[PDB]
């Protein structure tokens, strides 16, 4: 389980879904994918070493995402699945762009990170609504058994991951736009002195600064909550979700930057 308030008890079951195991794809960061823009510097034509949170090259990415339709498998809120934090991650995150009537929609997985999920502890959450990234720090009543819909599409179920009736204490609330046309975002969060931060990219590879914020506690597990869908799958659509992650740990990269200030390319 993810936290311990039972939300609902409708249409659980206990299948192995994944009886071919999580898909696997390998981090490659030679056209500047795992990277990020160091602070408020600029640097042209240049190559430089600098030392900073970057995956691992030729590790893996796990897909993390989960795509469900009514039923929700027990076995997908338990290892593999819940995953450590340790130092941070990397995500690579497909947009998974949806019609209705020729008007686009953009779903993807929402990601909470945390220790406890217990509303006696800070969690983060990450959650797109069609080209607003919602972002929030609170005292959530984590579910048992937590999961997002396509809100576009319609769902078998109704939303829930937390179950506060009245508002928690939140240590951060904002908002922050995307391009809904884009195929990939990718995200850096990571922990350093009991501060997290968060970087991102909508467009190329390279992650820029989005946040900061003190927690004064160490973070220790992350999630990437299933999404429930009557459109998504190979019977109706052919799309897909995948919310590709890997860890990240302290690491000097070669860093290449064009005649633009861009980074083109990297060597860990
Ligand atoms: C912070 O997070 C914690 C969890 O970590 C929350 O604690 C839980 O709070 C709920 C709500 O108060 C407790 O709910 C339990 O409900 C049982 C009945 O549920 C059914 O019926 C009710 C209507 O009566 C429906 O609302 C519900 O949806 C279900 O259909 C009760 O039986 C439970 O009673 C317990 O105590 C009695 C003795 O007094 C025992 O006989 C019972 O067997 C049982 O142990 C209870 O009321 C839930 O139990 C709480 N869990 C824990 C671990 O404490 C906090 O509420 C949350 N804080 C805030 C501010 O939101
Ligand atoms: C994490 C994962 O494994 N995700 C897959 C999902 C689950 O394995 C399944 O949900 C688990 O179920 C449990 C735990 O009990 O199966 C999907 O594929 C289904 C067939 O496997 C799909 O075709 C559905 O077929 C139906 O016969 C039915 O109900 O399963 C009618 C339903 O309308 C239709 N869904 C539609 C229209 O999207 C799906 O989607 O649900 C593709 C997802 O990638
Ligand atoms: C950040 O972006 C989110 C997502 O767009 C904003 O949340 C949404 O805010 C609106 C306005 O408060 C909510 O609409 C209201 O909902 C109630 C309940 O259904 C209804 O009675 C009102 O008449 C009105 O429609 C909306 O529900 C809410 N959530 C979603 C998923 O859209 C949020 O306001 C933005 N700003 C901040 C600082 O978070
Ligand atoms: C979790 O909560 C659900 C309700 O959302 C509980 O299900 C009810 O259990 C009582 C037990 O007396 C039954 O009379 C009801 O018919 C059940 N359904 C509903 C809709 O209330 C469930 O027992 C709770 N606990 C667990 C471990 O699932
Ligand atoms: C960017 O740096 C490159 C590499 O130093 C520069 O390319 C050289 O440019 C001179 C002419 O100025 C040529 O004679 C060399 O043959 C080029 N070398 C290579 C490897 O291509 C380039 O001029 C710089 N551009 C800017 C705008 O700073
Ligand atoms: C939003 O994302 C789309 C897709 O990446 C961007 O569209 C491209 O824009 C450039 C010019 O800036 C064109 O050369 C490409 O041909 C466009 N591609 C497609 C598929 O249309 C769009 O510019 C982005 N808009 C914003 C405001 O970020
Ligand atoms: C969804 O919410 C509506 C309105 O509260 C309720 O009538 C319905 O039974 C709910 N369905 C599920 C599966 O939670
Ligand atoms: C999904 O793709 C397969 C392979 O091309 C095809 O057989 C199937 O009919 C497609 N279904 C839809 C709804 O596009």
């Amino acid at each position: 389980v993810i936290g311990d308030f039972n939300c609902t008890n409708f249409a659980i079951n206990d299948l192995n879904t994944g009886g071919g195991g999580i898909s696997e794809y390998v981090v490659d960061v030679s056209y500047g994918l795992g990277t990020y823009y160091i602070l408020d510097r600029v640097y042209l034509n240049t190559t430089i070493l600098f030392t900073g949170y970057f995956p691992k090259s030729g590790a893996n990415f796990r897909d993390l995402s989960l795509k469900g339709t009514t039923y929700l498998s027990t076995l997908w809120y338990q290892k593999p699945f819940l995953s450590d934090f340790n130092n941070g991650i990397f995500s690579r995150v497909k947009n998974t762009k949806l019609y209705v009537n020729k008007t686009l929609y953009s779903e993807f997985s929402t990601i909470v990170i945390g220790s406890v999920f217990i509303n006696n502890s800070y969690t983060i959450v990450v959650q797109p609504h069609n080209g607003v990234l919602e972002i929030t720090a609170c005292q959530y009543t984590m579910c048992e058994y937590p999961h997002t819909i396509c809100k576009s599409k319609g769902s078998s179920r109704n939303e829930s991951w937390h179950f506060d009736k009245s508002e928690p204490l939140c240590l951060f609330k904002k908002n922050f736009t995307y391009n809904v046309s884009t195929d990939w975002l990718y995200f850096h969060f990571y922990q350093e002195r009991g501060t997290f931060y968060a970087y991102y990219a909508d467009s190329g590879m390279p992650t820029t600064f989005l946040f900061s914020l003190y927690l004064g506690t160490l973070l220790s597990h992350y999630y990437v909550l299933p999404l429930t869908c009557n459109a998504i799958s190979s019977n109706t659509d052919n799309e897909t979700l995948q919310y590709w992650v890997t860890p990240l740990s302290k690491r000097q990269y070669l860093l290449k930057f064009d005649n633009r200030g861009v980074i083109t390319n990297a060597v860990d």
